[PDB]
């Protein structure tokens, strides 16, 4: 039962710097480290995190990913003067050395191990390490690209040996390719390495053909190395989210990592002189959030790059915000990925399709308000509450007279409860989300949505779980309706998405692929002000409630996390699961998910072809030119 978020940091790692004029290395300054921590303090985030002390990495730990020949060469640098430090730096590609850099490199390595021990010993839920020098360019016998030792490589090897881990996911969202990490795990199918990076047809540093999408791994580890090259600059939020939805996330949940490590470099953020991208710092609150259902939340974030001092702290804060569980900012303006990004996304999916079958194509502190039935007390997490007002009961009496004949007082209580929690979610912002146990489905749902439009909730997303007619139409304001059922139907409207999954053992896999590839792209582009989750009696405790905790966790990326959930009937297990995932707890893994049955893959692709014209964030192929 892990608790909070670790923040490993030490100011000693800022006590090395460039000592000669060297235009390639001028951007790597100690101020990157002090600005990232000071920004965490100004916004009160550091004080909220469990500080963990920085230790040195033992030379046996360093030899996990490096050779004695190179370690002993670095170990001799603290005795060098400046002229000897230049002579040693010139032996390597874009990296300087300092009398103190060997010391700090051992701290950056040990700090990463400290973070691994913290998360793996269930001492913390997750954590971030603010280390310097970076890691992912460092190779077995050479320093490269400001890196001395591969901090992320150690963590994965350290977590393998000392915790007997079989499946580790490494996500490298730094704008540069982490060839050091690729080389280290090239033939290793236990460490899935994903990296997007500014490539520009190999014209951008490090200018390696192995950085291209062709490198899917060697030997038994082929298919466990995924490169996504950005071939043009100016990539935006829609590009990064299309990369997650249609490349990284489908592979990650099938892989089911036992631990997620992140090469977090924020030179992929707007304003950075090296990445020249256009993604806002808020995007990293979502990249983080979309990964947290993996590995029961066990997530280690290690600082890599990020060179614009202003935009850097903003991106660090968004990551720690999400790491602590704060509501994710609403991302607006999302649409289709540019044609270059779609080109790379389409190529990676095809080259990886021989290893991941879902990529194949056909030939051409109050957070949650819990409102259960009367006289049933329950055990609720620390940040959970309970229930009515007269202005509410008056308004419910107004609603009851004008639109309903409604007599039962038990469902008059729920209508007053639904309104009360909705007003606290929007107008007053006290709570984020809530759950209400409901008897009458059609009235509760139709009253909830109609009251939400007056809050005002501009656009509402409605996720319905069950068969039969929906209690809400496509007309009630700006709404997008999503139904998960088993009754085969073919919808016509562009704001409706009906997913008829084929019941059985593979209901778990088809759901997740439909969530990451269809539901989440549309919802993120829709940008709802409120999410309305519904589940009827017929679908409760049944086979598709395995993914429900995952959906209600991932869907909180929309609408600042404001999600009202209406449970029909009463299931103790179900209400337990929704409230936990609404409250921010960790989600139990689903195990290694096989590929869904091709009968569901086809229905999903028919839905994608139907909506990707209107909702361009569904596209994972270049647009056919007209
Ligand atoms: N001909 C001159 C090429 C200079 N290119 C410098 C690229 C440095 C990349 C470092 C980084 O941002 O990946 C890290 F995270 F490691 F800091
Ligand atoms: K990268
Ligand atoms: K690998
Ligand atoms: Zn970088």
């Amino acid at each position: 039962a892990a608790s909070g978020s670790a923040l490993i940091f030490d100011e000693e790692m800022s006590r090395y710097k460039l000592l000669w004029t060297d235009p390639a290395c001028e951007i790597e300054v100690p101020e990157r480290l002090t600005v990232s921590y000071e920004a965490l303090r100004t916004h009160g985030l550091a004080q909220r995190c469990k500080a963990v002390p920085v230790r040195q990495a033992t030379e046996q730990e360093i030899l996990l990913a490096h050779s004695e020949e190179y370690l002993e060469a670095v170990k001799q640098t603290p005795g060098m003067n400046v002229e000897e430090l230049m002579a040693f730096s010139k032996k390597y590609n874009d990296v300087y050395f300092h009398q103190n850099i060997y010391h700090c490199a051992k701290l950056a390595a040990g700090a990463t191990l400290q973070l691994v021990d913290s998360v793996m010993k269930r001492e913390v839920r997750n954590g971030m390490a603010l280390v310097r020098p970076p890691g992912h360019h460092s190779q077995r016998s050479a320093a490269n690209g400001f890196c001395v030792f591969n901090n992320v490589a150690f963590a994965a090897l350290y977590a393998k040996k000392n915790y007997n881990l079989n499946r580790i996911l490494i996500v490298d969202w730094d704008v540069h390719h982490g060839q050091g990490i690729q080389y280290c795990f090239e033939e290793d199918p236990s460490v899935l390495y994903f990296s997007w990076h500014r490539y520009e047809h190999q014209s951008f540093w490090p200018n390696l053909p192995e950085s291209d999408y062709s490198s899917v791994g060697k030997g038994k580890g082929s298919g466990f190395n995924i490169n996504l090259p950005w071939n043009k600059v100016g990539m935006t939020n829609s590009d990064y989210l299309a990369a997650f939805f249609h490349v990284l996330l489908p592979v990650a949940y099938e892989f089911d990592p036992e631990l997620v490590i992140v090469s977090a470099g924020f030179d992929s953020a707007i304003g950075d002189p090296e990445g020249e991208m256009c993604a806002l710092p808020e995007i990293f609150a979502h990249l983080t959030h979309l990964l947290m259902p993996l590995a029961a939340g066990k997530m280690c974030v290690v600082l890599e790059g990020g060179f614009n001092l202003t935009s850097l702290g903003q991106s660090v804060c968004q990551t720690v915000h999400s790491l602590l569980g704060d509501p994710t900012p609403r991302i607006s303006g999302l649409g289709t990925a540019c044609d270059s990004a779609l080109e790379s996304i389409q190529n990676v999916r095809n080259v990886q399709s021989s290893y991941w079958s879902s990529f194949k194509h056909l030939a051409q502190s109050v957070r949650t308000v819990v409102v259960p039935p009367p006289g049933v007390e329950l055990t609720l997490p620390k940040n959970c509450q309970h229930s009515i007002s007269e202005s509410t009961a008056k308004e419910v009496q107004r609603i009851r007279d004008k639109h309903f004949d409604l007599t039962d007082q038990n469902i008059l209580r729920s209508l007053g409860n639904i309104i009360s929690v909705l007003d606290r979610m929007m107008r007053s912002d006290e709570v984020c989300n809530g759950c209400v146990v409901v008897s009458d489905l059609s009235v509760s749902v139709q009253c909830a949505l109609q009251h939400a439009l007056t809050e005002p909730a501009e656009r509402v997303l409605v996720v319905y779980v069950g068969d039969g007619e929906l209690p809400v139409k496509t007309n009630d304001g700006k709404v997008f309706l999503v139904q998960i059922c088993t009754k085969e139907t073919e919808d016509k409207c562009v704001n409706r998405l009906t997913l008829c999954l084929r019941e059985g053992e593979s209901l778990t896999a088809g759901f997740m692929q439909a969530l990451l590839g269809l539901i989440l792209p549309v919802a993120y582009e829709f940008n709802p002000a409120l999410v309305l989750g519904i589940v009827e009696e017929t679908a409760a405790k049944t086979r598709l409630m395995r993914v429900w905790g995952h959906m209600t966790c991932l869907i909180q990326g929309l609408a600042r996390g404001r999600m009202l959930t209406l449970l029909q009937g009463y299931d103790k297990d179900l209400l337990e699961l929704t409230v936990s995932a609404l409250s921010g707890a960790s989600i139990s893994p689903l195990g290694p998910l096989r590929a869904p049955k091709p009968e569901d893959v086809e229905m999903m692709e028919k839905q994608r072809q139907r909506l990707q014209e209107r909702w361009g964030l569904l596209r994972c192929t270049v647009s056919e030119s007209w």
